[PDB]
């Protein structure tokens, strides 16, 4: 915080404000997150979790009852890009490139047993080169995911996996695959897949599209903490209706990313080998 000159406020994260700043000694431009022992060790360990598709955590500065996290700076988030592309839509080749890169980032972190747990358009960052990176990876394990952010904003439930909503205490890396699948669908259709406004609304929106889960598709689901036998029983919808005009390879992949059973849900590694990526390229984004 000493060798940092604030340039401007970038926005507000889940835990603290984020500024674009310059290292007063190295001139390095960074994203500085300001948050007002176990958490410190946990976060400090993230400095070694480096990958091209993960926003680099340069440093962790604990001083004066404040925690500063210094990140590599990216010029924009995916949310802004999706909104700017609302009328025309993000070209499929670019959507495929982004999904491909995000899966590489997940595969890396998951190989080290680190999960994100709260993936959303606001923490997926992009540059003018065509790269996309995941930000805030690992912070959920250290701080937890609150109901409201430090500014009292509601933490979105739109990308939350069903096992979390049903009360599972030990989530797995599968929770991130679910979130990414929801984001994938959103990029394709230009509308959130499951825009719930409460935990039950979120759960029922999922149920209405994918069908109410039962022991057939998800062994043990009826014994989960928040599962209720009184849940309405909705029939599953054809994905052809859920994400048109995505082709069959894309629908196949999305379906596997949205499997109810965390055990059946495709892994990031397996997803990277899916036929959908056979013709993947790296386009330069227009905006
Ligand atoms: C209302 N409006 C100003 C909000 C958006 O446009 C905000 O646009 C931007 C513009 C640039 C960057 N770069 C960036 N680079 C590195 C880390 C990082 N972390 C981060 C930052 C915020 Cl703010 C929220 C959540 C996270 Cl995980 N952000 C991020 C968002």
């Amino acid at each position: 915080m000493e060798n940092f000159q604030k340039v401007e406020k970038i926005g507000e994260g889940t835990y603290g404000v984020v500024y674009k700043a310059r290292n007063k000694l190295t001139g390095e431009v960074v994203a500085l997150k300001k948050i007002r022992s176990t958490a410190i060790r946990e976060i400090s360990l993230l400095k070694e979790l480096n990958h091209p598709n993960i926003v680099k955590l340069l440093d962790v500065i604990h001083t004066e009852n404040k925690l500063y996290l210094v990140f590599e700076f990216l010029h924009q988030d995916l949310k802004k890009f999706m909104d700017a592309s609302a009328l025309t839509g993000i070209p499929l080749p670019l959507i495929k490139s982004y999904l491909f890169q995000l899966l590489q980032g997940l595969a890396f972190c998951h190989s080290h047993r680190v999960l994100h747990r709260d993936l959303k358009p606001q923490n997926l960052l992009i540059n003018t080169e065509g790269a996309i990176k995941l930000a805030d990876f690992g912070l959920a394990r250290a701080f937890g995911v609150p109901v409201r952010t430090y500014t009292h904003e509601v933490v979105t439930l739109w990308y939350r996996a069903p096992e979390i909503l049903l009360g599972c205490k030990y989530y797995s890396t599968a929770v991130d695959i679910w979130s990414l699948g929801c984001i994938f669908a959103e990029m394709v259709t230009r509308r959130a897949l499951f825009p719930g406004d409460s935990e039950i609304d979120q759960l029922f929106r999922i149920f209405r599209t994918l069908g109410t889960p039962d022991e057939v598709v998800w062994p043990g689901v009826t014994s989960m903490p928040d599962y209720k036998p009184s849940f309405p029983k909705w029939a599953r919808q054809d994905f052809s209706k859920v994400v048109p005009p995505l082709d069959e390879d894309g629908r196949s992949l999305l379906s596997q990313m949205l499997h109810y059973d965390p055990n059946k849900r495709i892994s990031a590694k397996a997803a990277l080998a899916h036929p959908f990526f056979q013709d993947v390229t790296k386009p330069v984004p227009h905006l």
